[PDB]
């Protein structure tokens, strides 16, 4: 019937889903919010295709379910295609859409805040305020502007915030591998990754989780940084190595660190451990700092994010069905 | 004794105060943590102007006491002169100075980032985290570039304010009684203040306490306000009916507010009351909303800030002192 199946549906996601169902009356549309699992496929019998997004892997039995239960064509509402048994997709003829981009100023945006609220102390503010301690000194503010803002990586997501630092007034130099001739007309790129370190009073990560940039936050690069530099982090957790900026915060010579990513956050992000053993003491200590803010993966997390990954995912699940070419196909 | 009393100094002013010293060796300068008060007003005594800050009113007791003391030359380090006897200033011939302009970028810089945090719903969401809580869903965010600003005031703290906004992408609209015709030439103001009522997801004060001003965010006003607006005020108390913002939030009407300043933050404000009975109990209510975030008049409070508050104060006192012209005199 043209009946699209969608699994681990989000009470905020609802909302676009219903906008999504008032645009393609003639679909229908069917949804869970259980996990995909190779007990939940049964759960898409009929569907001409299923509409997924979760962590829990795309197992070679899950996807054979699928089929098994007919279905081959699958959407993601996310960038991620890496859970996803590749092998036994490309066998049973899979055909697999994602969703790249749904909004780089969500994460940009999210960047922006948490190192402007490290650079004015907001978070040691915020805990006097609560004790019902109202004094200024000492918590006393940076601005914005007074800083050479680093930007590293200057693809969608960095030059957003590239763009909302320059708003702010702060200077703002990039490193990128592969420079974009418009902003290289601009002046915003230096040469080493080291230029950026000497001169950033606050570093921006906008970069993939590449082995080659695998911890480049360390204690080599943290000892080249400037006194009292911030960092953020809201791109991939192996990016940093936390114990040197656990470090760094020690000795007084990282005056902040927001991270909204962490090397060790799969089986730790995304649960209530309220009431419960904390499992990670190097992340419950993290998340105390007054000097450090932490949150749990939750920079695409916006209205207008979540909007693009509820409706470009169900775009890209109805082209496949209906035999048209699929807007963001996942290479096989 | 070309000399200059210097009222309410902080540590993290006397840097400051020392950099101006050292720059006029030929000027005797003292100081006190006090407030200036009709008892204290006698520490001035020998001085030939005076240097001050404070939310406590300049009562026309102690504007009587300063005269009965020689004083008739007033810096203030601050922007507002809202809490000065003018009637019994003038009666005196006191002559006094503001610093229209320490830094309106720490005031601009802040409102942004609680306009942006409540948008975020960063206090709930840092709540859940402290409580170790990692799951983000469903505490979802809303991008600032997916806002219509209203910016209140486009004087020096308003333009700033705009700035920043608009490095954010969102959508911009102004309402000064008095409009900047570089500002006006975009087209950034609307007619009157209902229409930019009727129009703003986000909404920041940046106008100084004027009689005319007292309550203008009121019942009145929040009934004309979008569903989910947001509320910022930085620049003075009065001017928000508090009540009325605590029904417009305890309606579902008004999505969150950001407050630096407050009615009734005189004696409150910069001082600890942990281990004390709080006396606000208001006050206290609002600390603790998940969608209410208070700072303790601490938007001026930023290093950049302090210095020229500082400095511009005591330029300011000297050229009074000197009979030479102030560079920026206030009105008795
Ligand atoms: N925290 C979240 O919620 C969230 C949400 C979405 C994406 N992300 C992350 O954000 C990152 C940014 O995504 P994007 O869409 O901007 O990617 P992109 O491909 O558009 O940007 C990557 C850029 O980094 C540059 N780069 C690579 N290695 C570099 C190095 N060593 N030094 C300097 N520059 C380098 C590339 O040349 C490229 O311009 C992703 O890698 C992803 O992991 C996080
Ligand atoms: N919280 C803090 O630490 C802090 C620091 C500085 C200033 N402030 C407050 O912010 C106010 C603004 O400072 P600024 O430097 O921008 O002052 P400014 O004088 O440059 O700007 C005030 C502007 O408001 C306009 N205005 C006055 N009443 C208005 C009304 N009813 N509607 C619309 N526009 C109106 C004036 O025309 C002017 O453009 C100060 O008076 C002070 O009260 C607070």
């Amino acid at each position: 019937m043209t009946k699209i199946f969608a699994y681990a549906i989000r009470e905020d996601e609802k909302p676009f889903l219903k906008e999504w169902e008032d645009a393609h009356k003639d679909v229908e549309v069917e949804y869970t919010d259980k996990l995909l699992t190779p007990e939940t496929v049964a759960l898409a019998k009929g569907a001409d295709g299923v509409v997924v997004y979760q962590q829990l892997d795309y197992i070679a039995e899950t996807l054979q379910a699928l089929a098994d239960n007919g279905i081959t064509k699958m959407s993601l509402r996310n960038v991620g295609v890496d859970n996803i048994d590749m092998a036994k997709a490309k066998e049973l003829g899979f055909q697999i859409t994602n969703v790249p981009v749904y909004s780089p100023n969500a994460i940009a945006e999210h960047a922006a805040i948490q190192a402007a609220r490290i650079l004015r102390q907001d978070k040691a503010m915020d805990e006097k305020v609560a004790r019902h301690d109202l004094r200024w000194a000492p918590t006393i503010g940076r601005e914005v502007r007074d800083q050479v803002v680093g930007v590293v990586g200057t693809g969608h997501i960095g030059q957003v915030f590239m763009q909302i630092m320059e708003g702010f007034g702060a200077k703002v130099i990039t490193y990128d591998i592969f420079r974009n001739p418009e902003l290289e007309k601009k002046g915003y790129y230096v040469d080493s990754l080291d230029d950026l370190y000497k001169q950033a009073d606050v570093i921006s990560l906008h970069v993939p989780d590449v082995p080659a940039n695998v911890h480049m936050i360390n204690d080599e690069s943290i000892a080249k940084m400037k006194q009292d530099v911030v960092i953020v982090n809201v791109s991939r957790g192996p990016l940093v190595d936390t114990d040197a900026v656990i470090r760094g915060l020690d000795s007084g010579k990282i005056f902040g660190y927001a991270m909204d990513v962490y090397e060790g956050e799969v089986g730790i992000f995304n649960e209530d451990w309220e009431g419960k053993e904390f499992p990670d003491a190097r992340l419950a200590d993290l998340i105390a700092r007054p000097n450090v803010l932490v949150t749990p993966h939750t920079a695409f997390y916006t209205t207008h994010a979540v909007r693009n990954m509820v409706v470009k995912a169900f775009d890209n699940n109805l082209e496949l069905v209906e035999g048209k070419e699929a807007e963001t196909p996942v290479k096989v």
